[PDB]
RNA sequence: UUACCAUCAACAUGGAAACUUGGCUC
RNA sequence: GAGCCAAGUUUCCAUGUUGAUGGUA
């Protein structure tokens, strides 16, 4: 096993006795603060001890049902009334008070000094200031009181906040200070697409448009129907005295249809959130921020155990925290997970096992692969620019083509005139169009270019369909960087060419391992990514989107069953099902209606009736992991599972941590099988997603999702934003994908 | 777009509970 | 009074994707 430290962070035990009233306010007051304010004032009639949030409050007695109390705002000394009523029990302690759990522990939080930003809370105390791009760095935890098989936990690890220590305001003035003549448009397309946060609220606004002819001294009408000005209206609720009247007014007209009436934003207490471009270039300030933010193991728990210290050390939050029964742990929690052995790579003519750092970059490129296709015919389209470095990769291509047993012969010397989009696809089409028996094409740009990408895929996927593979200058002008990645390379090749390449022993019989991915960037239309093996190696995939309902994935599985009926001549046994993350509440949308839905659709064949086995992979997890070396907290070792104790209450379910992590700490995978009718154990069906893990050919050692999981990604990533499209049934039999 | 992994920043979706609004039904 | 549906607000979150900067081959 491994005896990691922290998994999921210290138990935080808590008391019964809540009670669940909802204050209303006449008039309604929009400041949470100032609200707070009045309820704790008003301590005599609620208690000693209250949790408000703004609008629902808890309290650990019995009051009556209606509640009138009259307070006095602290700003205009406005006589208001306060409506207390009386709405739940909460006796249990169940899910439902979580919620004011939190609410009371973000109050532990907020009363050590620690400012709230976004859902997290950040200690001033600990400054790092960059005054080269005027900002500060200032670190926290993100903090969240949950439930787990364990039990009652408190998930909190170390969040940095990007506080650009400059308002909105003061950027305009800053942009003012520089550029005097087209200020305004500049300033709206910066402002424009990255938000801003009011830090009296911690609310965070995208910036939709930006007037600047309204002005906070004009008055608007609130939601209860009361007309007044902004300067009178963050007086009298937040307290806020605006400094300069001139300011325009940021609005973040919302998604779709009040709701999407407006919403009006001063700049003086919104600040900026994201890393300036200033910073992006500067390579110190980088170093800087990388070398003090992704923190070892032993900074993170440092971080943690210093947050522990900061919190026993106040009196007023552990005050807080026993007045409302709440009680914070000395250390965080220890359990043991448990390290899978290493898998055998299998080639043709050898295999061998892993060690440690589970890569076999150098392990690849001295033994010939399982099957490589004779190579011949090929080409090689690049552009001048990059002449003599291309004439060298062909060089050092034999040079690799011998040591994995790959026949290559002098492909086509195709010139690239210049760099256009179309002039690549008609050369291509010029090409395919000359001879017919062209298996790979090959071209070479200069930098990251997203839409050379898509239509080099749009070509070699849907008009004309042949394999392809696209190379950048920005790594293979390099001469020290060129062998590992000219190994990669032709690996690459070798795979979307139909070349079967290493190859993992699975232990399961005549099984049918299907991944899909749901790619829905906003724009485009969502598109659901399908690939299914078809061999007893799993080493040819077939693959199928469609565009969408999302319950009618039509005929995907009734064509992997046919493709898998015409290449295993009617042995269909077993069906083993990945697909892409869910919010725990569509877990059921999932479990009890989508599954139960295409298992109907085996019926169109003849009398099959199989087994499936459905999984939900959960991959950006906020729960850390450390090895627990008996000096210190370090990285833990690829291969790790912790099926307990951090997991799912309702679920089966398991966090994989499959890879080697060289920065900071790793982000284990969620594995939720919300389908069992094959009746696999949890030691089986994780060593599947593990066997799974090495099984991705397109980086030579383990990930952190399975292959068909991140096949189906990188197919619906094409047919999302780089196909638009279905992919030509001609290559669906390959990994044209990679 | 040679890859993989961290960590920041960000959006969208969904769940649950209160309150409010509008509909049917005892 | 009372059950259900739909929408919004406020609390709590959950998941996916995007961009960026690094590390390594
Ligand atoms: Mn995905």
């Amino acid at each position: 096993p491994q005896s990691l430290g922290l998994n999921l962070i210290k138990i935080q035990c808590h008391n019964e006795a809540v009670y669940q009233y909802h204050v209303t306010f006449s008039p309604s007051v929009e400041c949470k603060s100032m609200r707070f304010g009045m309820l704790k004032d008003h301590q005599s009639v609620t208690g000693n001890v209250t949790a408000f949030d703004g609008s629902i409050l808890y309290l650990p007695v019995k009051l009556q049902q209606v509640v009138e109390l009259k307070s006095q705002r602290k700003t205009d000394d406005a006589e208001i009334s306060i409506k207390i009523q009386l709405t739940k029990i909460l006796e249990p302690c169940s899910d439902l008070c979580i919620p004011f759990y939190n609410v009371v522990f973000r109050r532990v939080m907020k009363l050590l000094d620690m400012k709230l930003v976004g859902r997290n809370f950040y200690d001033p105390t600990s400054a790092m200031v960059l005054q080269q791009h005027r900002l500060q760095i200032w670190p926290g935890y993100a903090a969240s009181i949950r439930r787990t098989d364990g039990g009652l936990f408190l998930l909190a690890d170390v969040s940095h906040k990007v506080i650009r220590n400059d308002s909105v305001l003061d950027v305009m003035h800053a942009i003012y200070q520089q550029n005097k003549e087209h200020f305004q448009d500049e300033c709206s397309k910066l402002l424009v697409g990255s938000i801003v946060i009011t830090r009296y609220n911690n609310r965070t606004y995208r910036i939709d448009d930006v007037d600047w002819n309204k002005t906070p001294k004009d008055s608007f009408v609130m939601s209860d129907g009361k007309e007044i000005t902004f300067l009178e209206y963050y007086s009298k609720n937040y307290g806020i005295t605006v400094k300069e009247d001139d300011q325009p007014l940021l609005i973040h007209r919302p998604s779709e249809r009040l709701l999407k009436g407006e919403i009006l934003l001063l700049p003086e207490l919104s600040f900026m959130t994201g890393i300036p471009e200033k910073m992006k270039k500067d390579f110190r300030a980088m170093k800087d921020l990388t070398q003090q933010i992704n923190l070892s193991p032993k900074q993170h728990h440092g971080a943690l155990e210093c947050l522990l210290q900061r919190i026993s050390q106040n009196e007023t939050a552990s005050n807080e925290l026993t007045r409302w029964g709440l009680s914070l742990h000395k250390d965080v929690h220890k359990i043991e997970g448990r390290l899978l052995p290493m898998e055998r790579i299998n080639l043709r003519n050898t295999s061998f096992v892993t060690s440690e750092d589970l890569n076999w970059v150098k392990e690849v490129t001295r033994d010939a692969s399982i099957l490589t296709i004779p190579m011949h015919f090929w080409a090689l389209f690049y552009p001048k620019r990059a002449m003599d470095q291309a004439r060298e990769l062909v060089n050092m291509l034999e040079k690799i083509a011998g040591p994995i047993g790959m026949r290559i012969s002098p492909p086509a010397w195709v010139e690239l005139k210049d760099d256009r989009i179309e002039t690549y696809i008609r050369t291509i089409q010029s090409l395919l169009g000359v001879e017919g028996k062209i298996q790979m094409v090959v071209c070479i740009i200069m930098g990251t270019r997203d839409d050379l990408y898509g239509a080099i895929k749009k070509l070699c996927c849907v008009q004309s369909p042949v394999p392809s593979q696209v190379i950048n200058v920005r790594t293979i002008g390099q001469p020290t960087r060129l062998r590992s990645v000219a190994q990669k390379i032709l690996l690459q090749m070798n795979c979307k060419l139909g070349g079967e390449l290493w190859g993992v022993d699975i232990p399961l019989k005549q099984l049918m391992v299907i991944g899909m991915d749901v790619y829905h960037d906003p724009g485009m239309r969502s598109v659901v990514g399908f690939v299914a093996s078809i061999n007893l190696t799993l080493t040819k995939w077939y693959s199928r989107v469609v565009f969408q309902i999302v319950d009618s994935l039509k005929l995907c599985l009734v064509g992997s069953l046919k493709k898998y009926y015409e290449v295993n001549h009617c042995l269909p046994e077993k069906i083993v099902v990945y697909r892409d993350g869910v919010s725990d509440g569509q877990l059921k949308t999932v479990a009890n209606y989508e599954i139960p839905q295409l298992q109907k659709c085996f019926e169109a064949f003849d009398n099959y009736h199989p087994k499936m086995v459905v999984f939900v992979v959960q991959k950006k997890i906020s729960t850390n992991l450390y090895l627990a070396a008996p000096d210190h907290f370090v990285t833990p070792s690829p291969g790790t599972v912790v099926d307990h104790t951090i997991t799912s209450c309702e679920w089966v379910d398991f966090y994989l941590l499959a890879h080697h992590v060289r920065q900071g700490c790793g982000i284990p995978t969620h594995y939720i099988c919300v389908l069992n009718t094959a009746n696999l154990s949890p030691d089986h069906m994780q060593r599947l997603t593990f066997k799974l893990c090495h099984m991705y050919w397109n980086w030579p050692g383990t990930i952190r999702v399975p292959a068909p999981c991140k096949y189906a990604h990188k197919l619906a990533f094409l047919s999302g934003q780089i196909l638009h499209h279905e992919p030509a049934i001609q290559l669906c039999g390959n990994l044209f994908f990679l």
